[PDB]
């Protein structure tokens, strides 16, 4: 029969601003810092880790199979496995599943999962450079948009799909700005109070004149007020309800985690932090991808036999304020769920802290656990929508 | 209670030459052709497919999560799952594992796997364009190399790790050119004989049509191989002819739990027996198969002799000759070439990286079917070192 | 006291096709070949040449002040002067004027003029690369168009200004295709007959060699011209075949004061009589010659009848038919095609922009020499409108 | 016989910093501002100007025959001539010659000369984009270097040729920094005192929130001291004497001038500012291009029958401090000239004010005149070295 899987170490870097504090740190070097932190915290010798499952949305520019580069540099054995997975925003959560199911089936005993996105260092593409443009102008493409944020099925930017959710359920700019403010404010609150200090591993910038250190998330807007939110123009559509402040940002980050079979963790005398309960995907139409969590969360709860009210804390990534309010509505209408804001996103989410696409899937799992630990809770869950529709959700317990 | 996994449909496009007959068709449309072919050969309604696991080495330029695009265009339901996986050369073989483990654990009942590489359409990269070059020249990088064929751990192109194996085992070029020739000739023979016509779905150009593998060096002679200069090292044994080629191709397969196939009334073609990864040092990643094949065999309770036929990709002639030998010295295996790569391999037919991992699986089965055999296996080395191997049986 | 100006040596390379036989040779090395040819045909020691006036339309990609590089490689003394001039299509004809005015005023005694366009090697531009794109797609611009063929004043490609002339004078396509055909056929005839062998210096490829003009549409028929679609306007009279082509070529000439040529014991080939510019509105820049030819004729005291032969570049069939007519209506000139463009022109032989201005001068002379004639003239329209014209005589 | 030529109007924009105040103004729009200023100051109807001779070093990116665009936009008649000339740093001075010799020979009566270089907006090149890179990496080239500052004949940057002059004549870092300081200090002096206000025409940046105006040259280094000059590292060679402070800068600018036959200026009742006396080129080896002025200045003086001491004021462009000190030496050794620093570059030159390559050739002529006018002098001269060697010099008088 299948093994039980546990998490033994978890870490993430700060979430940097687009072209901000971490713009000088390429994705692989952020992954190495987060991976080393998780490995040390677990107390496992990197030489016995069986594989690395690396998550990222934009491979381009980071070399041949970056996860193999990241694994070898943190000391994985050359015998270890390596692969790179992408499910857009849920990349880190799908890497977690792939690794855990490998452990479930006995294929591995210890698996490293890295999730990273350095959106400040995504290159531009020259599509016709190989065979030549022959004649006439072409396009030098921003890969972060053409290969990531701009969905072909949706027809435009992710923000447009949030506008669809606002239209369908009739969400207004006032409701979006209200929710968005709390995220910026909650994020500001937790950042300055040091709530993220435990999970964070700092990133050190090796400047020539000196040596700077990034230890704090830097996306949230300080001094946000309900009237300041109302002063921003629409960011993606004329008269659209989505703005830069009520929409998740563009950001850099890397998260990592060490997973293990329950019995391997016991053999090594290590401390299991929490146990995988469930994890799965479930899609919605690309044009309303934001509602994915409203179908993934009930599904994973069914697979595990839990009721929504059983989960002690939730980390539901806020891609856009309208997107969240659409999830609340769909969860009330087509599910029997009244989203418990008192046990969900306590310290801000994507809107306030940012959305490093490739890292976020695992980021919210890391943050979920450490919030459980700070509040002495037991059962946690994390879900998030995905560009294209295929959303994910996962459930965990601290035994 | 763990579910049995069977393959109901498989397809692949012809293996086009670098900048050749398929250069005008992008990766996504190549994957769509193969997937539609595998779907109709399985005879399943694409509306009930639970997920797509898409393999490719270079995502750059192909849009947002191509596997989601590929799935929706071939008719997957919006509730289906989607993801992109890369294990360099074995990407197609890892996507298979991922989908098969989803079926093993009951997460899904029907999973579509696509594996594609359009190396003719890999874009070039401008790394400093976003923040600006400010002053001074920059680099317009060939992503095919910087993000694929050139490995930092190995210190250079994949061909250097082939040269490293040559030095380790003192493999001369004559052995490299001799193996390469038989790979080119075998590919030419099987292409002209139409052996690949069953597995192939043709690519229509919007009105020309490509339907034959076009990489094999025709008229290859023992001595034409000797006149070519080394390609990656001064005085090295690796040449363009005895090295795998750069190519375009797409392969697809529809997997299912055995209970689902019976319920739907379809015919399982072969059942998964074993699948696994196992790595070697990046400097000699070509030796990967020599550790992955004995492992998957041990995992499955199979001895090497049980396998009727193997599809073992030839990344480089020196690499294969190193695998033949490491298997002899550190394993108890004398590689049986009479039961391995009958119809040319990576050297003769080409190496469309993203698709190869699954391509050899497809070629494996149809050779089992053509020879009335039962047990088959496939394995391949991987850039970086993490090789893979798999075992299958038609005796469901 | 103003000095008399004579031409002692002239040369030109074959007119290669866009991305054709000369695509591998850059502008500078094409100019070096022509210049060396003109130098030895003049029989002058390049060490005493006082300056080089280099013409080209697209400097981008050819290094720092190419004319200085060209001069030093063909053996000009370091004390020599150097400069680059551009009047789009007439660049070669303006460089000639500049050098001839330097000789007229005693500033120099020997001036070398090179005129080159390697349109196959014009680079693409990244306008935002320096400061950064920050976010969002950008443009990779074809400089050949943005910095040359596409004119902002005219509102579009050079072909639209040809269409504008067609509407102004109601010129149908049948007239355009008919003139185009004779230009293609005449070019084919003269190419095969070796008439251009005297003026041509062949280009050696490092070991193939190009020596014949390769643009003429062979087997051109009245009805093949009618099946081609319009190229620049919906329902427009301009097609690729009746429009001038994109090409590569270099021409060179060594000018001298008549007193210097006698002092050195060399043979003057022809003497400058008149040269000037005169513009028209950019929207109908093709009509330029209809104002530049009567002006230079008036400037020189020559009537049109005095000129034995003309080389008038054909930018577009409609453009020439407009020039023929504006010359009739506003000037007293009925353009004598029996004494104009005997051996194909821009439509048949191509339009290597930077070189054309001087190329037609070279072709003019050798036709005068081939026919034993004396007085010659050359003129051409220019992107933007500032056309030029010149008059020459072998009766020094 | 040949006509006498006069200048009737002159203007230039401020010299902006590389990527500085004028980085948003493309070369053609700077040329239009300078051209309109010169035309208005001359008091000539633009509809009768016979031609425009446009000077610039880097055409790329500025459209089809920019001088024709610039001429039509300032109101030249469609009958007028147009052409673009380049002699690297002497581009503006060669455009002046071409136009003047056209007037000398009766080909034109009124000629507009524009000289511009917007080095902040020089594009990058993709050389193999047309036919394709086929396979392997290429180079995305900085055209300002590959097509301008980097000389193939010299083997490297212009700064290297200045190092050759320092080596040949044994010029030391101390002598270079001393001269360079005075240029920065003299430039600072004249800028703040408004000495350039007459010749300058301001450039207006049409920002959205507001409207900013550039009216002052912005290259000179404020607070320069002899010890601050000694603190900068070599900019182009190990242990080289050339630094960013003692080397001319990278800058944006446009200058323009209206030239006329003496008799055409009289017919229109206009005021001739000064009369062309002489103008010519003379080259030196590309590897020591800096010494060009030491051979061009004596030559033009011979053509005109003047002695060096006859010139009331000189504008000799300082490309590099070592380059100038080499000119002083060559003028003393191979010419009989003791460079009169008391009548040369009173208000700083290329080192202090900057070196917009395409505009400088005419810039120093404009500045030369207005310094003559401020000091009530009569005879002026302007010369400058050129990348590759072909240098130029010109002589003028206020009658």
């Amino acid at each position: 029969e299948i093994n039980e899987v546990v998490v033994v170490g978890m870490a993430r870097t700060p979430i940097g601003r687009y072209l901000g504090g971490l713009a000088s740190v390429r994705a692989n070097d952020l992954a190495i810092i987060a991976a080393n932190a998780a490995i040390e915290r677990a107390g496992v010798d990197p030489g016995i880790i069986d594989e690395i499952v690396g998550a990222t949305c934009l491979h381009a520019g980071n070399g041949s199979l970056p996860p193999r580069i990241i694994g070898m540099k943190v000391g994985l054995p050359v015998r270890s496995g390596s692969c790179m997975v992408s499910q857009n925003c849920a990349s880190g959560m799908r890497a977690t599943e792939i690794a855990c199911q490998n452990i479930m089936l006995g294929k591995t005993d210890i698996s490293l999962v890295t999730a990273v996105e350095s959106m400040s260092n995504i290159p531009y593409l020259l599509q016709q450079a190989r065979s030549g443009y022959r004649m006439g102008d072409g396009k030098v493409q921003d890969a972060m948009l053409s290969d990531g944020l701009v969905c072909q099925l949706a027809g435009g930017h992710m923000g447009m799909t949030a506008e669809n959710i606002a239209e369908k359920y009739g969400i207004t700019r006032e409701e979006c700005d209200a929710l968005a403010l709390t995220s910026h404010q909650n994020a500001v609150k937790a950042v300055d109070e040091g709530i993220f200090d435990r999970e964070i591993v700092p990133v050190v910038i090796k400047s020539k004149k000196g040596d700077k250190v990034i230890s704090k998330d830097e996306h949230p807007i300080r001094g946000a007020s309900l009237e300041t939110m109302a002063k921003l123009p629409p960011a993606f559509k004329k008269g659209g309800v989505v703005t830069a402040a009520n929409a998740s940002g563009i950001n850099d980050c890397a998260a990592a985690a060490v997973f293990m079979s329950k019995k391997k963790c016991e053999e090594l005398g290590l401390k299991p932090l929490m146990k995988l309960v469930g994890i799965c995907s479930e899609g919605v139409d690309a044009k309303v991808m934001g509602l994915g969590p409203a179908v993934a969360m009930p599904k994973v709860l069914k697979q595990a036999g839990w009721k929504y009210e059983d989960v002690d804390y939730w980390e539901v990534n806020e891609a856009f304020a309208a997107q969240v309010l659409g999830v609340v509505r769909m969860l009330k209408e087509e599910a029997g769920i009244e989203l418990d804001f008192s046990k969900t996103n306590h310290n801000g989410s994507g809107i306030g802290l940012g959305h490093p696409v490739g890292a976020t899937g695992l980021r919210i799992i890391v943050s979920m656990y450490y919030e459980l630990e700070r509040l002495g809770l037991t059962k946690g869950g994390a879900s998030l929508c995905v560009g294209g529709g295929s959303a994910m959700a996962s459930l965990w317990t601290r035994d």
